[PDB]
């Protein structure tokens, strides 16, 4: 049972849920891997042991074991996976090993949040331009004109025989990114592959810098096909500064809604390859990592010349007075655009009040000090002073192989 | 099977293949990461001589020679019939040296080898003791030009107590408890100021009282010394445009020389070995100063400079903390004191992580302690992957004496 210290305040507690972790992670006695992004690499008889700790746990939450109505649901899992080697979820089951997931993602720092999902459930899905529907009626949803609502939309299972639903996007809304002569990239790099695979399956190029991707959608064991995102269901935010007035001609803009669709749903030993989920953004995903990681827009040097900042010695500290501006940006034009979103401050303070909460109810909470953490202001957090335990809980979101 | 490890500003990959020797184990499984925590008789000490000797001789491209398995069979003769051994005066330097460069969690390690060891093995009292003290610091401090140093005191050894040292820094700031339960100065230090006052320290009731030094010989019971105010460089904190930012009265000192750690060579214990560098200006200027529970002028600076407190969206933080830092470097250059800020540093230890990758083939680094405080991945340590793990020699933690 590790012990956890606070250090702002002095409180200690014990992570008694650690004991519970079952799927190991990367690190040993000899040496730590946890700052490693995709930590390691990326007959059923196990599906049924996940199957039954999954059932003991929904019952656990809800109303009663022992003699209780769920030996029952026991009894149907075991029939049904010995009939066809696998087993359908009930629709509460889904909807709460869905919950579940969101509550152990260690790195994830909103899930203060974790009770309030929209789960739909898209299981009888047959084709792409169904699935299409399904990402809309879902984008629609979690939009909802600025007031943003967590949503995902569950897609059918893996199911021994034939291939998966995949959407091949890592987001339902991603930025295109075009190259040159130079090698140069127009456009977010960190969308530079699936740009050329949407263009090299019939879409045409575009302007530049902020073209929505069309999305690639596969349906089971047929070839990936477009489809393009209405733009009156993609609501975008231009980016403009309250005091700065040359900060809007830079043209800057960013999407409402983080929906990402390339991970994993594991729940109860039942895999489901397309599970897309949103929330809102926290504003430093944007404006610090988003827009000024030297692999992404990379716009620092550019803020800090109009600014006219002492660019030319690091310890005048103009990349950290730009980045805060940048931020500052973001969270105005979010706001008068009335776009739900929360500073790096709001959020971690919520964290805490989440890990307390999760304390009393679970004993501990998975988390992963080096993702809670904002990427600007650390210390200036209160998660920067709290120590924390990571380690995998099922049900889980978790990486997967890209369908290339 | 050695870790992958990525570079994601650039797509750089290497192994790191050094962390198959770590020689120490942590307190990681593969069931849960605890990566995060603050802090995690005869032939054994031979293994860990025999292994240092063996490093020693091939840093001096002597390996397996001569020179080489004499030394091995004098250090086991010597276990045998002392239980201890003697490093000689080359090793201890190379020791030094090696547990700088192997501490995971320092970003300054660009510069291991430029460390200046000053081998007080031979100190008798803890009035010798003090004096080698006073020695370092002027050395170190060097009229504002700071230059790396580490005074060594006598090994732990059978029969003996061991030296130590007291106070956590050689040079620190009071904390006074008071009326309002609050603390008055460095809130980190209170319990060594009432070690002091109840050793015979007359306090003061100032927020920067430079802390006397409670000094530990053999057996003994610590003994007061008083640092003499002319050896101890402070900077007084003003800001370059903000005027009314010198009002505030703040200082810092030039010299962070940390004496309550255990430097550990072969096996060998030093309880007390002071090592000093020059500050990197995010400790001073967001931790020190900005940590709700050290000095915690962050509001304070932010309704100075007009910020809008109430709401956290206007980063009204993010501002003030970036100001203080800005003052911090200004007035550490203007009093022409050695200082570094977080941007040059971490840029030097991604250069440190090649030079160790193709010398050592990896490097134990700490992530969470590696990227700063503030603007995290605005640095490039902030997109480098890690692999944290122990190393021999080293600096570790140690209790406190009392
Ligand atoms: C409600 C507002 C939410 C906020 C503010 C938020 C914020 C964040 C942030 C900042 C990260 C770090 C990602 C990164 O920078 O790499 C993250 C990760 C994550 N979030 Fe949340 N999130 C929210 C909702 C959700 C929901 C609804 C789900 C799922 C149902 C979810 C699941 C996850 C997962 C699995 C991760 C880890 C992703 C990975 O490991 O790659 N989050 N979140
Ligand atoms: C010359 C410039 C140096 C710089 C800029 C520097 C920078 C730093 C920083 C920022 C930290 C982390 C501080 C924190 O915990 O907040 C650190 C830790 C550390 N440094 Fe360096 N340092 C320097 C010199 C040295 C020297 C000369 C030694 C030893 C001979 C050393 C050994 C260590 C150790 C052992 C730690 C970890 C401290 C701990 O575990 O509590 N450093 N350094
Ligand atoms: C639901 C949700 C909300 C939110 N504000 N950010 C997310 C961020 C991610 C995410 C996961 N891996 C990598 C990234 C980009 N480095 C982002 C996933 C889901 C998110
Ligand atoms: C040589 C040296 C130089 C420097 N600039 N900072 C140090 C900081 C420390 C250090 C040790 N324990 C705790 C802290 C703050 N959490 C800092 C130790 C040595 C340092
Ligand atoms: C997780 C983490 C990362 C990091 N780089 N430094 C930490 C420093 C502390 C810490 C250490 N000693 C004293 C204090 C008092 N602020 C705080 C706690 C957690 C930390
Ligand atoms: C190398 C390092 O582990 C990596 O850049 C991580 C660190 N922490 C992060 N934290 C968040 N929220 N998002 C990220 O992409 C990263 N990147
Ligand atoms: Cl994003
Ligand atoms: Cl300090
Ligand atoms: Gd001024
Ligand atoms: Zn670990």
């Amino acid at each position: 049972f590790p012990r956890v210290k606070n250090w702002e305040v002095g409180s200690i507690t014990y992570d008694t849920l650690s004991a519970q972790a079952q799927q190991d992670g990367p690190c040993t006695p000899r040496r730590c891997l946890g700052s490693l992004v995709f930590p390691r690499k990326l007959a059923p008889e196990q599906l049924l042991s996940q199957a039954r700790d999954f059932i003991n746990q929904y019952y656990s939450s809800i109303k009663r074991s022992g003699s209780q109505a769920h030996e029952q649901r026991l009894q149907e899992v075991e029939a049904e996976v010995a009939a066809t080697g696998t087993y359908q979820l009930r629709e509460s089951e889904l909807v709460f090993g869905a919950k579940q997931a969101w509550r152990n993602a260690p790195r994830c720092v909103g899930r203060i949040q974790w009770g309030k999902l929209q789960v739909f459930d898209a299981r009888d899905c047959r084709s792409a331009q169904e699935m299409f529907t399904y990402i809309c009626n879902h984008i629609k949803y979690a939009t909802n004109r600025g007031n943003l609502r967590s949503a995902i939309t569950v897609f059918p299972q893996r199911c021994p025989g034939r291939g998966d639903f995949r959407i091949w996007n890592s987001q339902l809304v991603r930025y295109a990114g075009y190259r040159q002569q130079d090698g140069s990239v127009r456009g977010d790099p960190a969308n530079v592959e699936i740009t050329e695979l949407c263009i090299q399956h019939g879409w045409t190029p575009g302007n530049g810098r902020f073209d929505v991707l069309p999305l690639l959608l596969q349906a089971p064991d047929e070839p990936p096909e477009l489809f393009l995102l209405p733009p009156e269901l993609v609501l975008e935010v231009p980016l403009e500064h309250p005091t700065l007035e040359w900060f809007a001609a830079l043209g800057l803009r960013w999407y409402a809604l983080p929906a990402v669709s390339n991970m994993l749903l594991e729940i109860g030993g039942l895999e489901f390859p397309a599970a897309p989920f949103s929330g809102w953004y926290m504003s430093t995903e944007i404006g610090t990592r988003n827009l000024c990681d030297p692999h992404r827009y990379n716009i620092l040097e550019d803020v800090a010349v109009c600014m006219d900042l002492d660019t030319r010695t690091t310890s005048s500290l103009w990349k950290d007075k730009a980045a805060v501006e940048i931020n500052v940006a973001v969270l105005h034009s979010y706001q008068l655009a009335k776009v739900t979103i929360v500073d790096h401050h709001a959020a971690t303070a919520s964290f805490m009040k989440h890990l307390e909460n999760e304390q009393k109810a679970r004993g501990g909470c998975p988390a992963d000090w080096a993702w809670i953490v904002p990427p600007i202001s650390g210390s200036l957090t209160p998660v920067f002073h709290q120590e924390m335990v990571n380690y995998f809980l099922s049900p889980a979101f978790r990486y997967q192989p890209d369908p290339w």
